């Protein structure tokens, strides 16, 4: 299904508003879920939107709700989101946290009681755009076993990384292998996963998409280091936020909502000057790209770059959206 | 071989007296390289020391070299370590950044032309000691392939996240899905990998360390991920230290020196009270721990939680160094 960006955002504002959200905030809402779409991001974009709408209906989010600042120590501060939308309120505290770094050289702000913030390299993005270096995860209610589990205890608890290069250069990677959103990515294209994704019927691990998303084995990225990595983030969350962890949502709420999250900005243009920045990752760069190729046909592409490419091959010949999806967002 | 703590100090002090290291500066060096060991920590604890000892002799570290801060930037501050030696430098940095933390409620510096650091969770673990969230990372010279490439261009570039939780929780883990130092550990107790550790020469995936140490086609954690990670990681060092990159350490240097760290530490007692900090990481520890298990006989254990029990049986029984690697310490002398 061909759509354009104009269509996209439409369809998103509509079913907002059928569902009883203010004017401006679906279509803010619906903005960044078209232009997370548009720069590549089905998983966390167009095809979450019917998962973001049920937990809408359900009373997990309140569109009019708003993020209030609870605690202020300098480059420091903890908010409340108060169970608002989670991308409008993540792209709003990222900013703040980027407005501390501007004074403060640095800025953090841990956010408790939040929703899902669908794809957390939109606030990595916004911060690198400004020129400063993103930093941002989230935790998730329990959807990952830990290793040598295979019961899930552990989120997803997706980290992004972001650098003011040019291209800017990104990572936003779930703790597991592939996220449940890039397991959905693979069924809805009719293939398996190129690694192994989770565990079969407790059995061996396996690529089919569908089986990890029935029992929920999802495999750690990098084994016992994800499934590490996992947990530590949700303490870091937890605690500078005061808020609830991956256990507490998981045992106190009725589906994922309540979640924290931390939005993270460094300053870097008072540590090294402009030119030579560019001149030492244009260097970083050129030492990956021009590396030799496992697969002559296959060019090396670096963290993050295919959301430029993406993104002018979208704007060019329009975006595609997986008709299963679109038809479920029609049929709303 | 069994050798108590101060036997195993006293064979690290001995080679860096005779190599020009103060007595002074051995002592405390000595001292970190055998309280790794004895936390549990062989890979880059006592089996690391010989590479240690032929960089120092190369000239590639500075004995006498000392930490200089070049600008001061209220919670960031970069420093230059001016070629010291690594882990001693490593520990005062991240000491710096903990004491920033203390009245910036964060604290970050950043770490040019240094050396390797040995053990990035020692840092990890000082600031979780001291009641911080310690989260550090370095550089290093290409010995990794960038996914969808061969060659390597990429570093290990190691991160450390460490909570100030009981017992201490922290992750200490290799852009690699296994580091260089894990796979001597291995080889030396002659054994397989537990998963795929690299590409074997012109081959696929394999299990086998040695063959993994020949061509260096060591396997990134989590493939694609493992490798943008290490990426990202090496470009905030180098911007933020102004310093050297892995592409800049591996074009222009002899061996892996010269490289950038980045040390941090996040204050959380003004953020959280006491009883409520223990009550919800407890929750956290015990979701865990309580996990139904693939194996019923297999526990579930959080990230660090071996060192409580590796550092007591150290300390009672003694600690056990590789035979081989005994010998090459002593041969050194």
């Amino acid at each position: 299904m061909k759509v354009t960006f104009e269509q996209l955002k439409a369809a998103f504002n509509r079913v907002l508003i059928s569902r009883g959200v203010d004017s401006e905030t679906a279509d803010a809402c619906a903005e960044m879920f078209a232009r997370t779409t548009e720069s590549g991001v089905y998983s966390h974009g167009v095809n979450r939107f019917p998962r973001f709408i049920q937990q809408l209906e359900n009373g997990d989010i309140i569109p009019d709700a708003q993020p209030k600042r609870i605690t202020s120590l300098g480059a420091i501060e903890q908010w409340d989101a108060q169970r608002s939308i989670g991308n409008l309120t993540a792209k709003k505290m990222m900013d703040r946290a980027i407005e501390l770094a501007a004074d403060h050289g640095i800025g953090l702000v841990a956010l408790r009681n939040a929703n899902h913030w669908m794809r957390g390299g939109s606030y990595g993005w916004q911060a690198a755009e400004k020129g400063y270096i993103g930093i941002c995860w989230t935790n998730s209610i329990a959807v990952m076993p830990p290793w040598g589990a295979k019961e899930c205890r552990i989120g997803t608890n997706p980290l992004i990384v972001a650098i003011p290069s040019t291209p800017i250069t990104m990572v936003d990677m779930s703790m597991s292998m592939f996220s449940y959103g890039m397991l959905e990515v693979n069924r809805l294209a009719g293939r398996q996963l190129p690694v192994d994704g989770g565990f079969d019927d407790e059995g061996n691990l396996t690529k089919e998409p569908g089986v990890i998303e029935k029992n929920r084995r999802i495999l750690p990225m990098g084994y016992w280091k994800g499934s590490g990595m996992s947990i530590v983030l949700d303490m870091i969350a937890t605690l500078l936020s005061d808020g609830a962890s991956v256990a507490e949502v998981t045992q106190d709420n009725s589906d994922e909502y309540g979640i924290s999250q931390i939005f993270i900005a460094i300053e870097v243009d008072k540590l090294i000057d402009g030119p030579t920045r560019d001149a030492k990752l244009q260097r970083i760069m050129d030492y990956v790209t021009s590396a030799e190729r496992a697969d002559e046909n296959q060019a090396i592409r670096l963290p993050g770059h295919e959301f430029t490419t993406l993104l002018a091959e979208n704007r060019r010949n329009g975006i595609t959206v997986d008709d299963s999806v679109w038809a479920k967002i029609q049929a709303l």
